[PDB]
C-alpha cells in the first residue's frame, strides 16, 4: 500500500506444506552485504612464474558484486521434512519458485582514532538485477562456499562474485571476454522497497529415489531353463589323451552365469581403491600420481568424482575409490590436511545392482586370435564407454548436496546429468547480483578528472525469502514385508543429533542419501 | 505464356538478400552436359587380380546419366556474403529451397576429315527427373569433385553418375543389385522448355559458429572454496621415517585440478602427430603404416578426418594430426604428391576448450589394485568412447566446405553429425538426373535384332539456378571488449584475393572458418 | 506514485538495443558535485602584465 | 540513433576492425591488475569502402 | 562535475564595454531534496548522417 522507512516491507516465512504430490517449501535467513575490493574491479590471475604448476594456472576477473546461491538442498528442507520426503516417495522435482528480499537497512561505519560507530544511513541505495537471458557466466553449481545456513538461526554473509576465461599461462588470449556488471539494467532499491521475481522449471525428469529389489543378472527365472545354447565343452574328457571337441547345454538353475541376457550394466572408467584402514593401504603418497585423471589442452585435471558407480561390493565397506566419491566436513573441520575422523564419506553402495563396481575392471575380451597351434588369451577392460544396451543409475543427492547444474550450451552431449548430483537445465534459476550503491567522500573543491578513490565505509543488511514447489511420485508397491526406512538413533546421547549444542553451533552428524524404498528393475 | 524457339525459358538470378533473420541466396551457372559411355551402362570392377591390394577392391556400374551437385557453399555465398554471416551471427540453418533448370541449347557436332562443324539441333530433347522417394544410391555427401563453380562467370561440366554395391574381390555377391535410370518417370524438355521444384528441410539443429570464451574445466569461481573434499595426503611429512595416513583438503583458488566439476570433455580416439617442419619428423614412411584406421569386413579403411577434436594444444600450431584434419588444395595444384605449399591446412583449434586435443591421450586410469605390498600403477586411454555427462562441439563448416549430408538409415546410431561437418538429414535435397536422349544415325534398310550402337555425336547446354532460404541466430551478447572478426590484410599486395588474376584464373587464397564470435558455456 | 526520503526515485539503466535502423543507447553513472568558489561569481583574467604574451 | 545500412555488390571480403589474436599480458578495453581501465587505441569510423 | 565559467570580450586583461555578466541564479529553475527527480527530453533536427 504506502512504503517508507517506518513500514515493514515484508513478513517471515518458513513454512512446509504437503498436499497430495505437492510439496512447497519456503525459507527466510538474514544476510550482509559488505563492499568488496573498494569497488573496483580487479585483473586476477595465477601462473607458473611462481610456485604453481602448468595445471593450476587461470586468468579471471573479481568483481565488486556478490549473488544468492540457495542451490543447497538443506537450505529448503529441515531434517524432519527431509525425512518424510525419503521415506514416502520414490522420486520428485521442481516445479517453480518465488523470491523475495526485503527490511533492507543500509549502515555506515566510521573509525575515529580508537572508537567505532554504526549509524544508519537512510537514503543509500542498493542494486540488484538477475540475468534472465544468461548472458553471464554461470558460476552457480560448482558447489562453492556461502548457500544460505542450514539452520534458519543463523546470519550469513554473501560471497564475492569472480569469473574465469580463457588463459596461455597466467596470460590472456585473444577470445579472453570481459563483463561489466553495470552494464545491465538493474532495480535500485532504498530502505522503503522491496524485490521479487518468480520462475519456472523446465519439464525434467524424476529424481530416481530407491534401490532395486533385483539385480541387473539375476532377472531370469529359477525354476525353469531355457532353450537357447551355449557352448560349454571344447575338449573331451575322462580319456588318457583328450581331443579338441564342441558340445552344447542349455542355461538353467545350477548354472546362470552361462545364460542368455538382453541387458548389460552401466559404463566404467577404474578408479584407484584405498584402505580406510591406514596399514592396509601401501606407504607411499600416491594421491596426485596414482589418481584417476583426464588430460585437457595439455593440462591434467583429476576426475572429481567422476561418473557414477558402485562404491564397493559386498564386505568391502572399508575401501572407497580414491577420488570417486563425494566427501562432506564435519562441523568445525579443518581446511587444509583434516584428519580421517573430521569427514564424512558417502556411499553409493546402494547402485551395486545396475552399475558396476568402481574399483574393478569391466570385464574380460580376448586379445588374441586362437589356433591349434596357439593358445587363447584374453584382456581386461579398465575403462568402457557406451555400448547399446546398457543401463545405469545416476548419482544420489544429499541434504548437503547441490540441487541442479547449468547444462553446457554446446552442439551435443551425452545423458546431460551432473556428475555431482542433481538436475541438468538448459534454463536453470538465474543468479542474482546485488552490490552497494557507491556513496563518494568529499570531493576536492577544485576540479580534477581523475576518478574518485575515497568511498565512505558503508554495509548493508536484509532478508531474503526463497519458495519452492516441488512435485512427487508417490509410492505405489506390493511388496509384503517392511522396507529399511531411516530413523534417528533410539540410544541415549550427550547431545541430540541435528541440533544445536552447548555453546551454540548447529552441527550435522552424518550425510543422508536419498534412496531407500525399493523397486523391481 | 507461349514458348517457343524464339523465347527465353528464364532470367538470370544471382542476389543476396537480409532481411531480419532470413537471408535467400539465389545462384545460377552456364553448364554443359557431354554423352558419357555411348549411352550404355557398364559394369566397372578392381580387385586384387591386378596390383591393386584387398583394400581397394570394388564393384559397380557407371550410368550414361549425370546429376548437378550444389553442396558447397561457395557456390551459394559469395566471399564478402560469408563475412556479413559469420561475423554478425550465431547460427544458421536452411528452411527451404528451389531449383531450375532453363534456356536449353542441345548442339550436335560431326567429324568430315579434318573439319570440325557444330550447328543446333532444334527437335532433340534431354531427360530430367529427381528422385524425391530416394530409390536410389545417393551419392552425393562423399565431396566430389564437379559442384558449381564457385565465381559465376565459369562454365562447368557437369559429372557423370556412377554407385558402388556389394562386392567379394573383384566380384560380386548375391545381394548386389542393379539398377536402371531410365526406369523411373522422368520429363523431356526440348529448347523451348524449363524444369523446376521446390523442396523444404526438415527441422534441423542450427550449425553453432562461435568459440566458448571458457574452458570446460575452468567453469568455477575463482574466489570462493569447494565444501567438498578430496584426498590430499597418502602419507605422514616432515619425519625421518614417514608411515601411510589420510587427509583430506578442501579445493580452492590456489589447487583448482583437484575440485570436484560436473561435466567430461568429448570422447577422444587417438591420431598420430606430424610436424609442418619436415626435419622434426621421424625419417621413414609411416604414413599409411602408422595411420589411424578402422577395420570393417577384413578390409582396413582409414578413418578420414575423424571425430571432432583441437588440432593442436598451445603454441602447437606447427603440429597437426595424421589424417585427422580437412586439407584443401591452392588452385593449380597437383594431383598426386603435391608439396605442403601447394595445400591448405584447417584448424580445429577454436575447440580446444570443450574437446581433447586430437594427438593426446584422453587421460589416466588405474591399471592394478594396491596393497601395502605392491605399488599402484596407472594405465592410459587412447581410445574413449562415451560417458554420461560428456560435452563436445561439431567440427566447423568452411566456406569450401560441403552443406549437407544423407544419415543412412538404420536401426540406431548416436548423434548423427556428419564427420566432415554439415546438416544430418534423413530426407535430404533429392538428387537430380540429367541425361540426353539419345539419336540414332542412319539405320540399315533390312531389318536386324541387334540394338543400334551408331549414333549421333551431341551434347547440350544450358542455366541453372538455385534459391536457398537460410534461417540466422542473431548474436546476443553483453560481452564489453570487442570481438575478434575476420577481415581482409591492409597492407599492399600484388592482387587482390579472392579476385581474379591478371590470365583471368579465379583463385581462393585460404579456408574461411565459421567460428568467430564467442560465448559463455 | 509517492516520493519520499524511504522509497528510490529511479533504476539503473545500462543497456543497447538493435532494432532495424534504430539502435538506442542508454547509460548512467554516479556523479559527486561540490561546492564551488565558496558560492561566488568571481572576475578572472590574465593579461601581458604578467609573463604572459 | 539511427542507422544507414550497408547495401553493397562488393564481392571480396571487406577490412574490418577486429581485435588481435595474440595472447597478452592483459585484455585490451578492460580493467587491469589495479582496476584502472584503460584504451589502448582510438578508434576510427572508416572502414567499409564505397564507390565515389 | 566540472565547473562552469565563460569568457567575454577583452582588451589585454582589461574589459571593454561590450563584455557582459551573466547571473546564472536569475534563471527559472527546478529545486530538488532527496525525494525528487529531474528528467527531460530532446528532439535533434535534421542532420546529414555521419559518412563513415
Amino acid at each position: 500500500g504506502a512504503d517508507g522507512v517506518g513500514s515493514s516491507s515484508g513478513n517471515w516465512h518458513c513454512d512446509s506444506t504437503w498436499l497430495g504430490d505437492r510439496v512447497i517449501t519456503t525459507s527466510t535467513r538474514t544476510w550482509a552485504l559488505p563492499t568488496y575490493n573498494n569497488h573496483l574491479y580487479k585483473q586476477i590471475s595465477n601462473g607458473t612464474s611462481g610456485g604453481a604448476t602448468n595445471d593450476n594456472t587461470y586468468f579471471g576477473y573479481s568483481t565488486p558484486w556478490g549473488y544468492f546461491d540457495f542451490n543447497r538442498f538443506h537450505c529448503h528442507f529441515s531434517p524432519r521434512d527431509w525425512q518424510r520426503l525419503i521415506n514416502n516417495n520414490w522420486g520428485f522435482r521442481p516445479k517453480r519458485l518465488s523470491f523475495k528480499l526485503f527490511n533492507i537497512q543500509v549502515k555506515e561505519v566510521t573509525q575515529n582514532e580508537g572508537t567505532k560507530t554504526i549509524a544508519n544511513n537512510l537514503t543509500s541505495t542498493i542494486q540488484v538485477f538477475t540475468d534472465s537471458e544468461y548472458q553471464l557466466p554461470y558460476v552457480l553449481g560448482s558447489a562453492h562456499q556461502g548457500c544460505l545456513p542450514p539452520f534458519p538461526a543463523d546470519v550469513f554473509m554473501i560471497p564475492q562474485y569472480g569469473y574465469l576465461t580463457l588463459n596461455n599461462g597466467s596470460q590472456a588470449v585473444g577470445r579472453s571476454s570481459f563483463y561489466c556488471l553495470e552494464y545491465f539494467p538493474s532495480q535500485m532499491l532504498r530502505t522503503g522497497n522491496n524485490f521479487q521475481f518468480t520462475y519456472t522449471f523446465e519439464d525434467v525428469p524424476f529424481h530416481s529415489s530407491y534401490a532395486h529389489s533385483q539385480s541387473l543378472d539375476r532377472l531370469m527365472n529359477p525354476l525353469i531353463d531355457q532353450y537357447l545354447y551355449y557352448l560349454s565343452r571344447t575338449q573331451t574328457t575322462g580319456g588318457t589323451a583328450n581331443t579338441q571337441t564342441l558340445g552344447f547345454s542349455q542355461g538353467g538353475p545350477n548354472t546362470m552365469a552361462n545364460q542368455a541376457k538382453n541387458w548389460l550394466p552401466g559404463p566404467c572408467y577404474r578408479q584407484q581403491r584405498v584402505s580406510t584402514t591406514t596399514g592396509q593401504n601401501n606407504n607411499s603418497n600416491f594421491a596426485w600420481t596414482a589418481g584417476t585423471k583426464y588430460h585437457l589442452n595439455g593440462r591434467n585435471s583429476l576426475a572429481n568424482p567422476g561418473i557414477a558407480m558402485a562404491t564397493h561390493k559386498d564386505d568391502e565397506e572399508r575401501f572407497f575409490p580414491s577420488n570417486g566419491i563425494l566427501i562432506f566436513g564435519k562441523q568445525n573441520a579443518a581446511r587444509d590436511n583434516a584428519d580421517y575422523s573430521d569427514v564424512m564419506l558417502t556411499s553409493e553402495e546402494e547402485i551395486k545392482t545396475t552399475n558396476p563396481v568402481a574399483t574393478e575392471e569391466y570385464g574380460i575380451v580376448a586379445d588374441n586370435l586362437q589356433q591349434q597351434n596357439t593358445a587363447p588369451q584374453i584382456g581386461t577392460v579398465n575403462s568402457q564407454g557406451a555400448l547399446p544396451g546398457m543401463v545405469w543409475q545416476n548419482r544420489d543427492v544429499y541434504l548437503q548436496g547441490p540441487i541442479w547444474a547449468k547444462i553446457p550450451h554446446t552442439d551435443g552431449n551425452f545423458h546431460p546429468s551432473p556428475l555431482m548430483g542433481g538436475f541438468g537445465l538448459k534454463h536453470p534459476p538465474p543468479q542474482i547480483l546485488i552490490k552497494n550503491t557507491p556513496v563518494p567522500a568529499d570531493p576536492p573543491t577544485t576540479f580534477n578528472q581523475s576518478k574518485l578513490n575515497s568511498f565512505i565505509t558503508q554495509y548493508s543488511t536484509g532478508q531474503v525469502s526463497v519458495e519452492i514447489e516441488w512435485e512427487l511420485q508417490k509410492e505405489n508397491s506390493k511388496r509384503w514385508n517392511p522396507e529399511i526406512q531411516y530413523t534417528s538413533n533410539y540410544y541415549k546421547s550427550t547431545s541430540v543429533d541435528f541440533a544445536v549444542n552447548t555453546e551454540g553451533v548447529y552441527s550435522e552428524p552424518r550425510p543422508i542419501g536419498t534412496r531407500y524404498l525399493t523397486r523391481n528393475l
